[PDB]
């Protein structure tokens, strides 16, 4: 009961072309009758929850002006707030609640790894988090309650912020766009984008969060690299004259030194292993729960057979690489799975739109090793097995 | 006390050429007369501290064939263990003791951050490790006592060890030369040269040993990188288009994750300083000491004046790089600190092998900026300032 995309009227390729990572875009009931699965009452059910992220922001009612309290919560936290002027934000709500991560569905025209998260937002009236820039691409979608949103169609380059205030908040914003949102209307937002939101009533927002990885990040990811070498090539200077100053790093010192990581870098083979890992990598306390109970390759086979489905729990953690041999390396939460040539096209299938049923999966259903890769996945918490 | 070089009769050039990362050397009265200037209950003594790494080698007479004991021990430990036939290993001995770290100019005709460690180790008769290779050159030298070193001068391409033993041996070892080492003489090994030491009586070795990153540790130490890139240039793909297969890390964005590393790389003056920074770094669980007390630019100018040394602390710490705008950057210990191209000039002399004096500082001790980086320096336990 949702659309196949979030664009209303609007094809994904005229929308890339013309809006993706250039523009802000205003659809106007982009998915009809979409009312939040998740109630004010259940969301801070999750705030409670261990592991979880969530932010409690209050322009007025604290102790000073703009408190952040932060999670694991408790249930005596929530009743004494004050009646307005607050708002609650849950980070990757996709992941704990499946009803959610359904509307990650409209948005499978950008490719996976660049999903992160679906977080949710409930605010009663007046509650906001002030004008503030994100460095990533997002879709607001009213999901209860209207929300006034004001906007710069002008991407801000430096950021000027206010001071001593422990959020990120603009302290000259000047809107040239003003638009009152109801549930099913979304907002498309590129980088750097200056947003401004209100409540009018009793409200929540569905954030669906993009990412993009900076320098600083893939510098960070580097270590895991170290998986796939067995020590690498090794600095030498056979040719070594003798030092005219000791502690001088020569420039043939420098130039040694960037060969290797030039080396490192330049292999696709290997830095598509390590890409593909850190970028399907939980980026916080949610990894992947196993489930109840052992499953047997012959017992998963016969229950998937008789009308049994396969349900992806995490998208955005799920993605996979060809290789020039046609085989293929699957990514799930950060792991890798080798495919051979022979099973190299069930990484498109997992990862992909379709749904994973008997009628779908036919093709390699009878091959042992892709039995065991299902049973792995479904261990992991990757699949969930769902009975008719 | 100690020669120029450890080289004796041979020159800096013709070692680095005929044998430096090729073929072993046995130099004979390296050393002349030189003992060592700890004993093996000083040695135990240093093993005894808090964040140093000792080892405890039993071939026999242990709880099993080839026990391994792992520091920090207590002075019980060494009470009732046997007669003979094992072993005392400690690391950096060079940073915990400065006598020992005086052996370290002999071997200044190879840069600074070539330098590892000096490891000290004492051995009843019979006492060993067993027959091993090593991934790095190393000066073996003889500090007391006798030793019967067997060798075989064909490196090890894949080394076949004796499984399951915690230390690693060496199945197949057959030698094809042999000495008997007294002290002074030192015996120079390059990577991967099987070697095998056995003490013939009360023994201390010095071995000198040096430091070459392969791929895997350069990998590792690359999230530093990030303290220099204030977020750095993120991932970004305005002209994407409709994904056929959403989960698929297309090869175009793996081109634009490689252009991002690649520019870390290949940006040299930012290489040059990170990897200052990790080649500088401690490699182990020694943090540089400062001292009893706080001394003035003006203190530290008259105690020069009045025949004060500046003695460095740890040389294979001390390193500098020179910039195409003729400016320098010092590394001390895994920190940066910047120079002018008027100060440039400092960073030979600090790091050098010339001794620190008013005499050698003296253009430099009128300068304000040159005194507040030795204060800097002395505060962090780089260099000790020392009486005459
Ligand atoms: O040579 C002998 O059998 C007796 N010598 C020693 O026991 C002895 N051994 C060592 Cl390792 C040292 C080591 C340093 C200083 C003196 C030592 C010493 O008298
Ligand atoms: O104490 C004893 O009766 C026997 N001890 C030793 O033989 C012995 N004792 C000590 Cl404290 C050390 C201490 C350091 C190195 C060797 C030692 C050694 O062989
Ligand atoms: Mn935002």
């Amino acid at each position: 009961q949702l659309p196949e995309t979030i664009l209303g009227g609007l094809a994904p390729e005229e929308f890339l072309a013309n809006y993706w990572q250039k523009r802000p875009l205003l659809i106007r009931q982009a998915l009809p009758g979409f009312r939040s699965p998740i109630t004010p009452e259940e969301l801070a059910g999750l705030a409670c929850e261990e592991g979880v992220t969530a932010r409690l922001i209050l322009e007025k009612g604290g102790a000073y002006p703009w408190e952040v309290r932060y999670g694991p919560f408790e249930p005596e936290d929530f009743v004494a707030l004050p009646p307005t002027h607050w708002t609650l934000l849950v980070q990757e709500v996709d992941r704990l609640v499946p009803e959610v991560a359904a509307l990650l569905e409209t948005v499978r025209f950008v490719p996976n790894w660049r999903l992160d998260d679906i977080m949710v937002s409930y605010a009663p009236e007046g509650g906001t988090v002030g004008a503030h820039i994100d460095n990533y691409d997002v879709f607001l979608v009213q999901a209860w309650g209207r929300r006034r949103w004001q906007i710069n169609h002008r991407p801000v380059e430096r950021e000027e912020l206010v001071p001593g205030l422990e959020v990120r908040l603009l302290a000259h914003f000047e809107p040239d766009a003003e638009w009152i949102l109801e549930p099913g209307d979304v907002l498309y937002l590129p980088p750097r984008i200056p947003h401004y939101g209100v409540a009018l009533e009793d409200c929540m927002t569905f954030s669906i969060g993009f990412r993009a990885p900076d320098q600083a990040e893939l510098a960070e990811a580097m270590p895991r690299m170290a998986a796939w070498l067995d020590g690498g090539r090794r600095y030498a200077d056979p040719d070594l004259t003798p030092a005219d100053e000791p502690g001088e790093i020569t420039p043939e010192a420098l130039d040694q030194i960037q060969a290797l990581l030039r080396a490192l870098i330049d292999d696709r083979e290997r830095l598509a292993r390590w890409f593909g890992c850190i970028i399907t990598e939980p980026r916080r306390g949610l990894p992947p729960e196993p489930p109840g109970r052992p499953l047997s390759a012959k017992q998963l086979h016969r229950r998937l057979q008789q009308g049994a489905t396969l349900r992806r729990n995490a998208i955005p953690e799920l993605a996979y690489v060809r290789h020039a041999d046609g085989s293929a390396t699957l990514f799930a939460s950060g792991e890798a799975y080798e495919l051979s040539p022979e099973l190299a096209d069930v990484a498109p299938l997992l990862t992909g739109r379709r749904p994973l049923t008997a009628e779908t999966l036919r093709p390699w259903l009878e091959r042992d090793d892709f039995l065991e890769l299902l049973q792995t996945l479904i261990h992991s918490g990757i699949l969930s097995l769902i009975p008719a």
